[PDB]
């Protein structure tokens, strides 16, 4: 019912990470041509055994992924609040929600067009297959490819894409987390802000909408649930560590 306007503050904190994502989601990919080349092995069968045994598109996704676990950490990084707490909150914090903001914001480069992330050419155009070369398995890459579709249903605005991503990183229901307190009230202040920006934004659906975005947050822990299942069967792959990178193995290690 009622519609606050946003106050001077709330208006920072959507301005600071605004700029924040502009400054480490790089819409060109320019920086793609620096991973490893992807290989597509002829797979058409989707042969585990292959797919085990070659890994193919192993090494090109895991520099992306790692580079945006890169771009996370700095993203994280601008959050305000996010400095007030200590810095063993901050690695607990980052290692629990790379996966999960590394699928939101993927959401920008997929296209409900052929359900694929496509970046910028064929060569950095990635579908179910290409994933599966990568060693995993349908019973993650099926929910996520719904879960994608699903947010790019919301037509979220860009503001709401950030907020969101910030409250997924800025969780006090992490396993580790020591001052969940501070965490929550930094949560609370993202959350209050995201709930006024869509009531003013949009009329009361601005319930259904919140609701849906928070609904989302849930999936995320279930695929997140699934990736590290998954992770762990590709870490028994003989010579896989070298197809990962350091970041990666700690991370999900
Ligand atoms: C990374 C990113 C992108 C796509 C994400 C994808 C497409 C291919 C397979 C992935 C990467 C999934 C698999 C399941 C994770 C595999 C990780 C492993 C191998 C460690 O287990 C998770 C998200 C899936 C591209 C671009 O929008 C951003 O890219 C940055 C450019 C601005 C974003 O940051």
């Amino acid at each position: 019912s009622l519609r606050p306007k946003l106050s001077e503050e709330q208006q920072r904190i959507i301005a600071i990470l605004l700029d924040a994502h502009h400054k480490t989601y790089d819409p060109t990919y320019s920086d793609f041509c620096q991973f490893r080349p992807p290989v597509r092995v002829n797979d058409g069968g989707g042969s585990v055994t292959l797919e085990l045994s070659q890994l193919s598109m192993l090494p090109h996704l895991a520099d992306l992924v790692s580079y945006s676990i890169q771009k996370v950490i700095g993203f994280a990084k601008m959050i305000p609040g996010f400095r007030d707490l200590t810095s063993e909150d901050q690695i607990v914090l980052l290692k629990s929600s790379a996966i999960e903001v590394i699928m939101l914001r993927s959401n920008e480069s997929f296209t409900m067009d052929d359900m694929s992330w496509t970046c910028g050419n064929q060569d950095y155009k990635y579908r179910v297959s290409d994933v599966t070369k990568a060693g995993h398995s349908l019973e993650l890459i099926e929910p996520l490819i719904k879960f994608q579709v699903g947010l790019k249903k919301l037509n979220l605005h860009e503001e709401e894409h950030v907020l969101l991503m910030a409250i997924c990183i800025v969780s006090p229901d992490r396993p580790g987390v020591q001052d969940a307190a501070l965490i929550e009230a930094i949560q609370d202040r993202l959350s209050n802000t995201l709930q006024t920006y869509i009531r003013c934004r949009h009329p009361p659906g601005s319930h259904l909408l919140y609701a849906k975005m928070i609904q989302k947050l849930a999936d995320l822990r279930s695929l997140n649930e699934e990736h590290s299942k998954q992770y762990r069967c590709l870490s028994f792959q003989p010579e896989c560590s070298m197809k990962l990178t350091p970041l990666v193995l700690e991370v999900f290690g």
